[PDB]
């Protein structure tokens, strides 16, 4: 069995290997990459996303979100407070202000230590889920706006057309902006390209061990758990690497830098934080190997989670017994 310890693998495709997206995902899996839940892909030197980032300041962040924590430094939830709209140029200036700028630090480990010590005492602002793309239309390899759609994948695997579309999203981050522990909607894959700026640190639990993380989360957030049997679907809970280690939870960590892709695999729980001002682009995708994960994915039906109408067809077709109750939770 490949990659039996479930390490995060890093790949360096050649320009030729970068042509066929789907083929390379399958190749990574043949090497056991999926066992970790996350892989890093470093593009060949010949490749570029777009020519420059000099002209992005006028993009609008219509609803920046302030991420306010409660709890303890290693075990906390966060809620998103809506702020007034601002441009990417305005948000960059805010990220670099004394209030929000990254502190002086020696290396990525020293910054990580500072993050876990101090995150809860600050409330960073970030831009999330902004439909759009920064890949140039002429970039033919690994352009996140031009991957096979999930709806076409289900049609090719299972036989029936469904409604829905599948387009990328942009994210603008600053120091301490935080992504809570989660798997993707319907346990899909995701891919994330860090276009510009400071790094993003990721934590990931192997898919084979995801129920260990779920168990711990129920223990650590007991009121949440009573409320919803899939509360990690709400994407609000943080548990530090120290606490995971204390509890014996298998996990790994890695830092993504500008110009690198990260792929998350079906049912790979992940969380992390941004080092400073940055811009990333991400989208969910499927392969044939996803279909069984999608059939088995937990669902939140308590109301809290709420998602793109595109998830409706996936539930309806893959999970007909659960559909009516899930649909009640979407209202
Ligand atoms: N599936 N979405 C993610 O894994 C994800 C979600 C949000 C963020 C984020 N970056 N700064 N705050 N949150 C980063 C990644
Ligand atoms: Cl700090
Ligand atoms: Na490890
Ligand atoms: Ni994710
Ligand atoms: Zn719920």
């Amino acid at each position: 069995a490949q990659n039996p310890n479930c390490n995060i693998m890093i790949f360096h495709p050649t320009k030729e290997e970068f042509n066929d997206f789907d083929k390379y995902i399958a190749y990574m899996e043949s090497q056991g990459a999926h066992r970790a839940g996350l892989a890093k892909i470093i593009p060949p030197k010949e490749w570029k996303a777009r020519e420059t980032y000099d002209n992005i300041s006028e993009i609008l962040i219509a609803t920046p979100l302030q991420q306010v924590a409660s709890g303890r430094a290693g075990v906390f939830t966060q809620y998103h407070k809506k702020k007034k709209a601002m441009t990417v140029g305005e948000y960059r200036h805010l990220a670099n202000s004394k209030k929000y700028q990254t502190p002086p630090h020696q290396n990525f480990e020293d910054l990580e230590r500072k993050y876990w010590k101090n995150r809860i005492y600050n409330s960073p602002i970030y831009g999330a889920d902004i439909s759009g793309s920064l890949f140039d239309e002429n970039t033919k390899q690994w352009n996140l706006g031009h991957l096979g759609t999930i709806q076409d994948l289900l049609e090719k695997e299972c036989g029936v057309v469904i409604e829905g579309v599948n387009t990328p999203y942009l994210y603008f981050g600053m120091w301490k902006t935080t992504f809570a522990w989660h798997t993707e909607d319907m346990d899909l894959y995701s891919i994330n390209y860090l276009h510009l700026g400071e790094p993003k640190t990721w934590y990931v639990v192997p898919p084979e061990h995801g129920q260990r993380l779920e168990r711990l989360a129920r223990e650590l957030f007991p009121g949440s758990s009573r409320g919803c049997g899939a509360f990690l679907r709400h994407k609000v809970a943080l548990i530090s690497p120290t606490v995971l280690k204390e509890n014996g939870i298998p996990f790994n960590r890695i830092t993504q830098e500008a110009g690198e892709f990260m792929v998350t695999f079906p049912y790979g729980y992940h969380a992390g934080f941004n080092h400073g001002f940055n811009c990333a682009e991400a989208i969910n995708f499927a392969t044939p190997r996803w279909i069984d994960y999608g059939k088995m994915a937990s669902q939140c039906s308590c109301g809290e989670a709420r998602v793109t109408f595109s998830m409706d067809a996936f539930v309806r077709i893959l999970q007909p017994e659960r559909y009516d109750l899930w649909k009640r939770g979407q209202d």
